[PDB]
């Protein structure tokens, strides 16, 4: 578990964030919650990326997208972030969740151990 | 794990799915091995989404997107793909490996038993 939760109620906040998410960005609490997620974002972020993410959001809907971003010691890194609404029994969007992979290199090794009969 | 891994020296042809490939699509070995995985898609599936898949897989980019499939049934279903490279120590591209997430709708309970302390 590397995620995170917005709430919707509060201009998409995080209100939550996994032990993973921490480790992974090197950020602690006192710089996630109550802020949005945009602040990893920096030099050589993909506009358009960023703005598929921003319609997907608007419109509710789920989404996937490689993103550049930066941890706290300013190593940039890629973000295959995945973003679902929640929804409640209205069918309004309350929160979002976002799943956050950073992306390493996959090894001829590593799919040897996917594959192995 | 729902995956596949493509051939990069035949094609892109799948070369091994995972059981929950199968179950996810509906489809069985003699429909996906040594095919390519566009078959899957259908009416309305984004073109652009389509197009950003084929660069990424030509540039050799690790990559993700939401793209509407359709299982054997006929049955539409949204995929969050995400495509890795596998290279050789020649730093050549061999395979790709793409993970399949089937989208359903992300509940209220869900979530609280996601952040349940
Ligand atoms: C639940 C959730 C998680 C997010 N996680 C990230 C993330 O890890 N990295 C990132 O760059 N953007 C992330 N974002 C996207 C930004 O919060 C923001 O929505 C995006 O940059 C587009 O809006 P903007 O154009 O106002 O910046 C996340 C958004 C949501 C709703
Ligand atoms: C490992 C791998 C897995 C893929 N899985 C899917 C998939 O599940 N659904 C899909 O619509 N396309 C999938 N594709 C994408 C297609 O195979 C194809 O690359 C894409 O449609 C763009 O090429 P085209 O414009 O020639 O169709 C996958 C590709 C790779 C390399």
């Amino acid at each position: 578990h590397t995620f995170v939760v917005a709430d919707a109620t509060k201009d998409m906040a995080i209100m939550y964030a996994s032990a993973g998410f921490y480790e992974m960005t090197q950020y602690g609490p006192e710089d996630v919650i109550g802020k949005n997620c945009r602040f990893l974002q920096g030099p050589g972020t993909d506009t358009e990326e960023v703005a598929r993410i921003r319609r997907a959001i608007k419109n509710g809907e789920s989404h996937c997208g490689r993103l550049l971003n930066y941890k706290k010691d300013g190593t940039p890194f890629w973000n295959l972030l995945t973003l679902a609404p929640i929804k409640n029994e209205q069918g309004a969007v309350v929160k979002f969740i976002g799943m956050n992979v950073e992306v390493t290199q996959f090894t001829e090794g590593e799919l040897e151990k996917a594959m192995r009969p």
